[PDB]
C-alpha cells in the first residue's frame, strides 16, 4: 500500500545547507602570551629548566598569539599538582573539569546563536556536539539538551575525541542533516577546553611543549538549515561541497592518546610542510569543477594550528597576506581552539565584512573555502558561498 | 555565474537508503555462561564473596545467554590484576587492548560485508565507525581505513563512547549520508570489546555486576547506499524514517564514566520499566503516519540490553513470543554486544527468512522496526521495509 518514494520525496529539503546564526564564548580567564612562559614555568615548578624555558619563550614569541582564554587558573592548578606535572595520573581530575565545562561553555555560545537566529528553540531538530576534551555517558550532547531546554526528541550526533580538523567535520555532517530533512534546523556546538591536555614541560618532548604555547579554550555554535524562511531567517554562508582526505606520507604526524595522565599530544612530522604540499590538490578537487583557479579570488578560513601552517600555505599559493586576515585575527586573540577555531573565524569574517559595508559576508567575494587540519594527517574541505550584504 | 541549485540537484541521491550487505565477527574465545560465575569469581580472586557469587549465579542463570565471545582470556586477565579488581588504575592497559582490538575485529566484519556486497572497495565513499570501548587520535576510523585499504578520501564519521543505543544511531546517520549524496556507499562498522568495562565484583555495586553477566564482544559491518544497481547489488532492508528521544523520568538510568580505572557502568533506575512505558509512544510516532497500529504485523529488532527489557516490552504490547525470536537468538548466542547487537539481529533475521524460504527478508512481513536503547535513557527508532524473497 504505502509508497516509500512518496515518503522520501516529502521528507527531504530542497536548497543548500545554510549557516543562519553564529555565537561564541570563552572562559573568563584571559591569559597574556607575553608573560606566559614565566607563568607556566613557575606554575609547573620548572624554573630550573632554564634551557627549556628559553625554548618556550621563543615558541610563545613566534606563536603570533597575543592572548588565550583558559578554564585553568592559578588556583585550579595549585590544587592539582598532578595536572602540572609532565606525566602524572590525573585523568579523573581532568574529566571532572571538562565533563562540566565543555557543556557549560557550549551552552553560552549556543544561547547566543539561538538569540541571533531568533526562532523558537523547539524548532531545533538536530544537535551536533563536538569536542576533543573529555568523554562521558550520557555525553555532552545529552547535557546541552538538558541545559538548553531543547526537545527530548532532538536528533543527536555526539562527536568525541575528534581533533583539530573537526570544525570542518561538523559542517560536513550538518550539511547532510539539513539538506536531507525538510524543516531540519541543526544546532552545531564545538566546545574545546585545554584542561585535558595541559601538562608540565619535558625537554625530550618539545612537541608536547608546542601544544602548551598554542592551544586555548573556546566554544562556537551555529544554526544550520536548508530552505531559510525569507525575511525571517538570515543566511550568512551557504555550504555547497565537502571533502575529507588523509595526506600521503603523513602517518603519525599528529597523534593524541587519552591516558591515565590525560590527553597527550605528539607531532612526529612537519605539519606545515605536509599541509602546504597537499593544499593545492584539495583546492583543485574543490574548485576546478566550479571553474575557479585563482585562489586569491575566494575568501579563506584556515584552521590556524600554528602560524607556520598559515605562512607556508600563503607562500605556497602566493596568497595576498590579507587573505589570512580573519584567520590570523582569531589566532591572535584566542589561540588555537581546536575544532571551534574555524567557526570563530567565520564569525570574525562576517562581522568585519558587515561592519565595513562590504558587499558580501565573504569579504565582498562570492566563493570561499574552509579548511580543518588535524590527526591523520586529515584535511577537511568545505566550499562556501557568501551572502549579499 | 555558477548555479548552486543546479549543483544541489545533481549532487543528491534519489531513493531510500538501503542495506546491501551485512557481515559480523567475534573474538575466538567462546565463554559458556553456565560455568561463568565459577570462572569469574575465581579469576577476580573473589571466591570468599559467597553471597555475592550466589547473586551472580542467579543473574547468569536468568540472563538467557548461553555463551559470549570475549577478547579477554584467562591468560590476559592473569597478566592484568588491576583489570580484575573492582576499581584499580587500569585505563592504560585497557586502552592498549581495545585501540588495537576494536579496529582488528571491525576489519574482519567489514571484509565479510564487502565480500557479500561484491563491488570494489574503492567505491566506498563514507565510513562510520562506532564503539563504546576506547578512544584514540587518529581514531579507529583512520585505523580501519588503513587496514582495509579504503581510499584516503573516504568521508569518516568517528562515533566514540556512544553506548548501547548507537546501532540505531549509525543507521540514522548512514541514512542521511546515503540519501543526500548521489553514488554514496557507506561502510558502517560497530565494534564492541568489553575489555574497558570488565572489572571484579563488589557487593555494593550490583548494577556493575549485572554488566559482567550480560555484555559480550562483537563487530558488525553494513554497506548502505541509495539507488542500488539492479541485478548487481542486492537490497536486504530499506530505511524509511528515524527518530531519537530521551524518555521522561529517566535521568541517570544508565550511566558510564571513563576513568583511570576504566569504563564504569551504573544503573540507577528500572530500565525494563522505562523502556516498556515509553515504547508505545515511539511506535505511534513511527507508525501511525503509515497507518499501522498492529505491532504483531511488523517485524522486530530490539536491542536486548537484558532479557527483562524484551519480556516487559512483549508483555506491554502483547507481542506474540515469536516476534522476539531473532533478537533472543542473538542474545542467547552472543550476549549484549552494545551498539553491534541490533546489526547482528538484522543478519539473523534475514538469514533465517531466506534459509526458510519466507517471502521477505523481514520474516515474510513488509514493515519492521529496529530499536536501540541506552544512556539517556535514549531510544533510537528506525523504520524498515523488507525486501522480497
Amino acid at each position: 500500500m504505502v509508497s516509500v518514494s512518496e515518503i522520501r520525496k516529502a521528507q527531504r529539503a530542497e536548497g543548500p545547507a545554510t549557516i543562519l546564526a553564529i555565537g561564541t564564548a570563552n572562559p573568563a580567564n584571559c591569559v597574556e602570551q607575553s608573560t606566559y612562559p614565566d607563568f607556566y614555568f613557575k606554575i609547573t615548578n620548572s624554573e630550573h629548566k632554564t634551557e627549556l624555558k628559553e625554548k618556550f619563550q621563543r615558541m610563545c614569541d613566534k606563536s603570533m598569539i597575543k592572548r588565550r582564554y583558559m578554564y585553568l587558573t592559578e588556583e585550579i592548578l595549585k590544587e592539582n599538582p598532578n595536572v602540572c606535572e609532565y606525566m602524572a595520573p590525573s585523568l579523573d581530575a581532568r574529566q571532572d573539569m571538562v565533563v562540566v565545562e565543555v557543556p557549560r561553555l557550549g551552552k553560552e555560545a549556543a544561547v547566543k546563536a539561538i538569540k541571533e537566529w531568533g526562532q523558537p528553540k523547539s524548532k531545533i531538530t538536530h544537535l551536533i556536539v563536538c569536542t576533543t576534551s573529555g568523554v562521558d555517558m550520557p555525553g555532552a550532547d545529552y547535557q546541552l539538551t538538558k541545559l538548553l531546554g531543547l526537545r527530548p526528541y532532538v536528533k543527536r550526533y555526539m562527536m568525541y575525541q575528534q581533533g583539530c580538523f573537526a570544525g570542518g567535520t561538523v559542517l560536513r555532517l550538518a550539511k547532510d542533516l539539513a539538506e536531507n530533512n525538510k524543516g531540519a534546523r541543526v544546532l552545531v556546538v564545538c566546545s574545546e577546553v585545554t584542561a585535558v591536555t595541559f601538562r608540565g614541560p619535558s625537554d625530550t618532548h618539545l612537541d608536547s611543549l608546542v601544544g602548551q604555547a598554542l592551544f586555548g579554550d573556546g566554544a562556537a555554535a551555529l544554526i544550520v538549515g536548508s530552505d531559510p524562511v525569507p525575511e525571517i531567517e538570515k543566511p550568512i554562508f551557504e555550504m555547497v561541497w565537502t571533502a575529507q582526505t588523509i595526506a600521503p606520507d603523513s602517518e603519525g604526524a599528529i597523534d593524541g592518546h587519552l591516558r591515565e595522565a590525560g590527553l597527550t599530544f605528539h607531532l612526529l612530522k612537519d605539519v606545515p610542510g605536509i599541509v602546504s604540499k597537499n593544499i593545492t590538490k584539495a583546492l583543485v578537487e574543490a574548485f576546478e569543477p566550479l571553474g575557479i583557479s585563482d585562489y586569491n579570488s575566494i575568501f579563506w578560513i584556515a584552521h590556524p594550528g600554528g602560524p607556520a601552517i598559515l605562512d607556508q600555505v600563503e607562500q605556497k599559493l602566493a596568497l595576498k597576506p590579507e587573505k589570512m586576515n580573519a584567520t590570523r585575527e582569531v589566532l591572535s586573540e584566542y589561540g588555537n581552539m581546536s575544532s571551534a577555531c574555524v567557526l570563530f573565524i567565520l564569525d570574525e569574517m562576517r562581522k568585519k565584512s558587515t561592519q565595513n559595508g562590504l558587499k558580501t559576508t565573504g569579504e565582498g567575494l562570492e566563493w570561499g573555502v574552509l579548511f580543518g587540519f588535524g590527526p591523520g594527517l586529515t584535511i577537511e574541505t568545505v566550499v562556501l558561498r557568501s551572502v549579499a550584504i
